[PDB]
């Protein structure tokens, strides 16, 4: 009944700095204008105003309906015009936002949609700093909504208008409360029927409907309640079961409007000594971090790109994700729902880390806008079963303008919006700083063995902190190491992090030792690898090219899994057979005697070097096969590893050459 | 004695796009970071955040005083930090602004000022568009103000704290209402003597004092009424007389704070049919526009630059100047006060003109800020006798977000702030548009004979408008033509304005015809030339080099007066001898036959060509000497002109048929 | 005298030197790296054959100009790497085939021992003692040392100079850092007064050449008051403003146009109350008036320098005027000035 029309095709664009006429060029949404300058490594890429114009014919039959323009993302600040009259402004690059254009168009005519987008710097719109790209543009989809004059309202913070809250969840019973925004845009009072039907496919599981009166040009909220006995729980990747919940408005029979949403029922708690308990059973959060960009296109992502990023994490055995450092797309939360991957999602309250300036500036506009951004985050995505914590900052400092007061304010805003999920944060503060003690959970970013030290520093630090504050729920927000797939060398030696040489073997070593450190500590409720993918950061000058943070387990184009990916796949994915030699891309070696390493989830593998066996071996606790003192021969070599397990015979091999 | 310490020397600077540490460099205020990229013709010059830091030592003997940071101009949005703790933001690149730091520093030790300056694009801080450059930075002076704990307050829209309102002026009597803001920063009540002394050189002209008690931590506004019988009126360039008004705070017989302000007394009115009448006598307003930049340095101007601009204007006989398109430097207002030049100064409410986008966006942060800039402009510069009109917009359009109500709102704000001067605007709308009728006076930007048409079209349009709207007080806000000193040709032909060829002879022809049109029309209360000076406009791609609006009478480096300068000088300056051949820069000619033109304010001159006399000639009504059918030799040629009353002028050129 | 760096210039400018009477050193663009990277000489066949063509072009094109008096062969080459010393000898021989009436010379930055300093008939060195390292007095000792070691060389100073922004001012005379963003004007003034004293006491120098008459373009530079400018001119890059040191030379060198010029007119905000007040004149006397009060008459020293020590300025505004009377001609100069602390 209700209509949702994609508006991405054929816009006109120009930069306000192109001040002459006839300078517009065709673009097609999604779109950023920084996919070339920023990705090329230019730190001063284009940050300012871009102008999108669309011609949209408003049909006559649409008069008497209600028309909305929903934007799923526009970085950073957007001003919307209909036939060149301002209708609204939205400040924030990552929440969806909406405007009703029912009273603003000429029915039966072409009309003009004009979106003036600014991604230039501000001190009053988070994020203010960050180790990533602030791609400017309409980089997510744009939709025309047409509904009945009486509808389930899409206007409240661009939420769906249906909000599904879970309490009393057990293996035996669950209670769901359903908050519905209903809007009467007619001049007449209406007697409507409101109904909720929760379904398993096409089988009704529960159902309640309600008749009530609503005056003209008025909206009110309705909160229905229903129950499910012996509910089918959403249980992570073991069984990511999903009800669909349909809320309908009815009038004289026949549906007049409909909204459907996912319902995944789960209970869980974060235990200071046991970690994360999902539906009564402990669950390691084997996590990675993910940014929303890609090679060549920046953050103008299409559906298939989200799907592919999800598939690669699923393949590696990921069961948790931190979506850094901002609200991300509905269809990615969808995929995490459907795969059973637990989600940490946060507002863009990002501090400087090792860089300059601040993530917090004590401006009324900044503080206020931040609260609206956190309110957008929760109201737009709270229905997703995969979301399990709400994150409030990444790497703020207490020096200069101190955000501790404001963070406490944000924490309270989160609880007003959602009591059912803990808050968390990603800190790089000494443990004594108050801001580590506000959120329900806390976590630190740690690079022991990359930005200085050795991996053993990590377990000591975490052990000490867990001892001094026994009630903290500690996790590793970030840990990782740079790696170019074209940087190879025989020996493990710690590269300079800020230089043009990130040899792949050190990333491998780093994650091996670090996962060992994490896996020995059950008090950590999760760990999150920085990062799943290389991602654009235009100011970086390191690795094999500028403009890239190269700590991904997979390359920026999603083409090449680095060695470390297969290390995590050996450990985390016990379903697909894995047998993978490390260092296949080290193809020109200077030593004759080497240490060979493979990763497997098989019980046993045997190494062969020019057909000459070097023995069977079993992986250690963390899936690592290792043969020291393997003599290669001058010139060409072939290195093959083989494993048999009943009918399952696996093989991996590569070639290489030794010079001197 | 109140202390005023310049803080321009040695600051640390880095762009915020320089994320890495140790990337600061030294700058020395005044400073912009767009003096290289914008003036090189880069359309997307850097519009973003730059961070200035200074270490400043807070002396122990200042504890117990008050301490003010006053910024004369920072484009466009500034946030100021004391020891990295925010103390306020200012939105707007051309008004002065101030923040008190008394309670924000550690006395006796080093402190740090951090000024985070953002010239990035905004849709809520005028100007949004404009044919000029938005040079970012702290491009005007920065002072430390030390005052008594009870002081003449510097905090109200960064005003001087003293307002000199001329409520009645005549050749016999002037009455001046003085408004002084007094601040008590003490925790105890204070009884203080407020005094004002109006001085002529050293002679006290009038004097008024009063005693009151001001309670602790309280601000108050006093209003003393001064009178001057038989006043010495400030009467333009004929006699730019200035009294000095010294307001002082006394306490138990000792002066503790002092503020002096100009007082130039005058009355005037703008007659619909007769033009501008100053102190009872008609003045043609012979005017030019002026921007606050210069080659190589952008808008990071010094005093000598202001002074050289003013002198060049006075040399040409200017007696009115329109300061486009924004509040400019107090120091340049002082100059016009002292020369006697009438000033038109306006808020940066600038529309797109020939270009894209809008001068107005209907959102409340834009409306709010605009009223604040208008209040900033009047409260900060109202004590200059040169400022005679306040302008509200330049080239706004009624399409899209209609700004007409908002301009009515802005008109009422200026009347609230200053009833003694009329409002004006610079329009490019058809006379039908309602926005033309809000301000007391109105004017139009017109380029008949440059952007299409012929100069004769100005008079016809003006005439038609005066007849249709006889109550309008009409002036020409802009008229002008582009020229490069390096584009020369034999004959007069109209260039394509958007092209790379702007021959000088066209600019000279254009101005001589347009002045003729203006000079005939006394109902114009003024005319302003676009522009006195070539200026920066990064998007321009015309003339002899990109990034330059070249409709100036003088070049961007203020080195070379174009031919048109000397036309106006001979018409407007009858005190300095002028005799000047046009076309000396056209040194390679293709025709033997020539029309030789010169400008003069002598009663006659005689032309010589390779020594041969072509005749004594008299100038026309517009100071133009012209000899037709002048016959040049192939090869080298010397053209000379002489007058006696004994002036000479000459240049050499060669002919290649 | 003018040294046209570093390349053949326009005929009309050669003409202008002919007509003023200025002696001209002009040269081929055989320019070395100086303080930068890479080389002026690469031992390619085409490079060498081209260089000869460029020198025959130079001489056959401008030999008629009488102002040209020496022919320059290189600037700041180095012997490290591809040694050009042979190829310098060829060019000098080409010069000799092309023209016998003028000596050849060069502008060196090599230790005096290097052979490439003895090929041409005369030789000069670029010295920056007191700007790039050292004191201005190091220049005298080196020249005399060199003159004593090789009494046959015909030694000139092909380059000496110091950077200055007219917008960099200060109270005291401190050696700035050359590659930094701060070139105060008082230092360039000091540099030239001291270096000219060193030059003018040494008659065995057949000439000296200020680097440079004007600030010139050099995109790579990041010093002084803006990027991309070599700011050692005596006059700005727009030929509009004469820096202090220009007037030190005009007083010294131009004894026909009267000069009376106070130094430091652009330093309009001082921080100290006692000042040394220096002026340059070719008049015989001048009197200094500070806020209308005489600080006495004074005579210029041998190098046209008037100095009044221990000048007391008031806090706030100041007016500094110096005035000369020579029979008919009366000269005055003044500038305003502000003291804060
Ligand atoms: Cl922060
Ligand atoms: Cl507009
Ligand atoms: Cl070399």
């Amino acid at each position: 009944q209700r209509q949702d029309i994609l508006l991405n095709d054929h816009w006109n664009f120009r930069f306000s700095h192109q001040v002459q006429k006839n300078t517009e060029v065709r673009v097609d949404l999604p779109h950023t204008w920084n996919a070339q300058d920023a990705l090329s490594g230019k730190p001063d890429y284009k940050r300012g105003i871009g102008n999108y114009e669309k011609k949209l014919f408003i049909r006559s039959e649409w008069q008497g309906k209600r028309l909305f323009l929903r934007f799923e993302g526009v970085n950073s600040v957007a001003d919307v015009f209909i036939n060149n009259l301002h209708i609204g402004e939205h400040r924030g690059g990552y929440g969806a936002f909406i405007f009703e254009i029912t009273g603003k168009v000429e029915y039966g005519k072409e009309n003009s949609i004009l979106v003036r987008v600014n991604n230039g710097e501000q001190l009053d719109v988070m994020p203010l700093v960050g180790d990533f790209n602030f791609y400017g543009g309409i980089y997510r989809d744009v939709h025309l909504l047409i509904t009945d004059e009486v509808c389930i309202s899409p206007l409240d913070h661009a939420s769906p208008g249906v909000r599904l809250t879970q309490d009393s969840v057990s293996h035996k019973y669950a209670r769901i409360e359903v908050l519905v925004e209903v809007s009467n845009g007619s001049d007449k009072a209406q007697e409507i029927e409101l109904g909720i039907c929760v379904r398993d496919g096409k089988r009704t599981v529960t159902e309640r409907n309600e008749k009530f009166s609503l005056s003209g040009n008025s909206d009110m909220q309705r909160r229905l309640v229903c129950e499910i006995k012996d509910p089918h729980l959403w249980n992570g990747r073991q069984d990511p079961f999903l009800y669909r919940a349909e809320v309908t408005l009815t009038r004289d029979g026949h549906v007049i409007d409909q909204v459907t949403q996912p319902l995944g029922l789960r209970f869980y708690r974060i235990d200071p000594n046991l970690g994360f308990i999902l539906n009564g059973k402990h669950l390691p959060l084997r996590g990675v971090c993910r940014h929303q960009d890609r090679s060549e296109i920046g953050n103008a992502l299409h559906l298939q790109h989200h799907e592919e990023d999800a598939a690669l994490m699923a393949e590696m055995g990921v069961n948790a994700v931190r979506l850094a450092h901002y609200p991300q797309a509905t269809c990615f939360y969808d995929l995490m729902d459907r795969y059973g991957i637990i989600v940490w999602t946060e507002i863009p309250f990002v501090g400087p880390g090792g860089y300059m300036d601040k993530g917090f500036v004590n401006l009324p506009a900044f503080r206020s806008n931040g609260k609206e951004q956190l309110r957008e985050l929760i109201r737009q995505h709270c229905n997703h079963p995969s979301i399990c914590v709400w994150g409030l900052f990444n790497e703020l400092t207490q020096a200069g303008d101190d955000p501790t007061e404001y963070i406490e304010e944000l924490n309270r805003v989160a609880k007003q919006e959602d009591m059912t999920r803990p808050t968390t944060a990603a800190s790089n503060r000494p443990a004594t700083e108050p801001m580590n003690f506000i959120t329900d959970a806390i976590a630190w970013n740690r690079y022991d063995g990359w930005y200085g030290g050795t991996p053993s520093d990590l377990g000591k630090w975490l052990d000490d902190t867990h001892k001094k504050y026994p009630e903290l729920r500690i996790a590793v927000s970030e840990y990782g190491a740079g790696a170019s797939i074209y940087h190879q060398q025989d020996s493990l030696k710690k590269p300079e992090p800020a230089g043009w040489w990130h040899p792949e073997n050190w990333q491998t070593y780093y994650h091996a030792e670090n996962w060992k450190t994490i896996a020995s500590r059950p008090y950590l409720w999760g760990s999150f690898v920085w990062n799943m993918f290389d991602f654009g950061a235009a100011h970086r000058t390191e690795g094999d090219r500028p403009g890239i943070n190269d700590k991904g387990l997979v390359t920026f184009d999603r083409k090449v899994r680095k060695d470390a990916f297969y290390f995590y796949k050996a450990n985390w994915n016990k379903e697909e057979p894995v047998l993978y030699l490390a260092g296949r891309r080290h193809t020109v070696r200077r030593q004759r005697m080497q240490t060979i390493v493979a990763f497997t989830n098989q019980p046993e593998a045997e190494l062969f070097v020019n057909g000459r066996s070097y023995g069977k071996a079993n992986p250690d606790e963390y899936a690592v096969l290792k043969w020291q003192n393997v003599t290669l021969q001058e010139g060409e070599n072939e290195i093959q590893v083989v494993s048999k397990n009943k009918e399952l015979t696996l093989s991996d091999s590569f070639r290489c050459r030794v010079e001197s």
